[PDB]
């Protein structure tokens, strides 16, 4: 029921985010570029991250409305690497609708994920800061970059392979989505508080948060029901997935398992779908991820203790708690 | 002769924009990544771009030094628009060597360009300036950045049709070119100068020259001797390029000629090439772009008048000098 209304909150502030990214990606010339650049932004995605960076700026110092444009170019930032990152995965569509390289093509795709990244940047400049903090902002943002891209290299690298250990997952998940997410709260806290023990505290949570999303939502894929899910189970064991839980299975697994998961892995198959996921069960590799993820979200929590009370913590706590017991 | 000094000036910048270069961009995990992100850089790109920055930074004030990083940031930019048009443009071999995308892949070649472009900021904010003067760098820079996207966009809506206008390819090659090269004169001033008289003569040069590369270059791949430019003359012809050369044809040529053109345009062919280039030049067309490059040329420099003589405002004068007579 809470949840109801910290959605209410989070649905509020995206307004004034959304008004500022559509100011920056307006309909103009050339508009097949800035409609492509627009069309995930349209999609009406929940903003969290930019949520993230208004909540946090509150929960340290107060005056969100400060932390607009930082938030936007993070939102802008994320989007830009659905674009591109759609157009390696082989991605048909994302929501309910075609992703960009399928609708305008591989190159235009390209370019609208360029000019989303550019416009990030704009968006950066266009902050409303002292020097020292701006500076300190571009600078939290250039590192989450290249981690991000870091991420997602070692994520294609490991299509080159079978097999990928829990330490080679979490490093990749780290920077992927984690490093985002870390930014967006370290970002928030920057723009309202001096005090580095705060800095460390939101950091914590964002990176915490950010990994057990994704491990949530592997999670989910496979055990989540279908009608509920809108789908059947297991669509990332035939996509052959790199997750915390299949790392976990080939880390623990005999050979005659390993083996046999591998030739119906990445490959009816509603048999081959639930032998594969049995197979996963059999060495707790899925509870296990769930564990990690629910524990990285007890401690990224317990790491805003240091924080005051506020209702805008009470939102960050909630969103955290959300993250990992939704369905 | 004094080219050669004026190559042995610019090779003599280039050393410490190298040395920036690949300590942003070093060889650490993931290598395949930074590999294939150096692998542009590494070709000995002889920093054009960069040269404009420092010799400008020293046209107006003095110690081009502190524009170092914001000449690194540039040339970051450039490489990483190589490597993403290069995958666009299907280009097999940049230099003597394959291009990024098909060593590499086009997934990785697109994280590479990713990366170089992070890296340009982060490039940026390691400058060591005024934070006003940061916070205008960044902004000539981003907006360069958008304009260079905006320019590719056009380039790629162009394949969608047979004929341009003058005025469509002048918008593109604006973009795509001009802009970089204008920010990069543009920025030299800023860090070092507070005279917009000054900023306005650089930048308009910068503009000018960049885009009268580009036309002198396509004028070359058309008239130049072959043994000379390494290869036949026309290879612009059957990839069908728009270029001012060939807006200036159709705008100017009946039907018939436009019809036969088209025919043996973007298509034994030592035929159709020289059937192609003679239909150019019966209307002018490559003499036309040639006068367009030279007059903007001499309004670059006719325009650096309003600066100091000193040594640096001569190689600016020398270098569009040399853009426009080489072979
Ligand atoms: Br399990
Ligand atoms: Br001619
Ligand atoms: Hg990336
Ligand atoms: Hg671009």
């Amino acid at each position: 029921e809470k949840y109801e209304e910290l959605f209410a909150r989070i649905k509020e502030k995206a307004k004034l985010i959304d008004e500022k990214i559509f100011e920056l990606i307006p309909e103009k010339d050339p508009r097949v570029l800035y409609e492509a650049a627009r069309h995930y932004p349209l999609a009406g995605g929940k903003r969290v991250r930019p949520f993230v960076v208004l909540t946090s700026t509150e929960a340290v110092g107060g005056d969100p409305l400060r932390a607009i444009y930082p938030a936007v170019a993070i939102e802008l930032i994320h989007n830009y690497s659905l674009v591109h990152d759609d157009i390696m995965d082989m991605d048909e569509t994302r929501r309910g609708k075609p992703t960009v390289h399928r609708i305008w093509g591989v190159n235009m795709a390209i370019l609208a994920g360029d000019l989303l990244f550019s416009k990030a940047f704009e968006a950066v400049a266009r902050a409303e800061i002292p020097p020292e903090k701006k500076a300190r902002v571009l600078e939290v943002i250039v590192k989450a970059s290249n981690e991000l891209c870091e991420g997602q290299a070692r994520d294609l690298e490991f299509e080159k392979k079978s097999t990928v250990t829990i330490e080679e997952y979490m490093e990749m998940i780290s920077g992927k989505t984690g490093a985002l997410f870390e930014a967006s709260a370290k970002v928030g806290g920057i723009i309202g508080t001096d005090n580095e023990e705060y800095i460390k505290a939101l950091s914590s949570w964002g990176r915490n948060v950010g990994i057990a999303f994704q491990i949530w939502d592997d999670v989910l894929d496979l055990i989540a029901d279908e009608k509920k899910l809108g789908k059947p189970v297991g669509s990332d064991i035939r996509k052959g997935k790199k997750t915390l839980i299949v790392a976990h299975f080939f880390e623990n697994a005999d050979e005659k398992d390993k083996q046999r998961f591998l030739k119906i892995f990445g490959k009816d198959i509603k048999s081959d779908v639930m032998e594969a996921i049995d197979l996963l069960k059999k060495y707790g590799s899925i509870d296990y991820a769930a564990e990690i993820a629910k524990d990285m979200i007890k401690k990224a929590n317990e790491a805003l203790r240091i924080l005051p009370k506020s209702k805008a913590r009470m939102d960050l706590e909630l969103l955290a708690k959300f993250i990992v017991e939704r369905e």
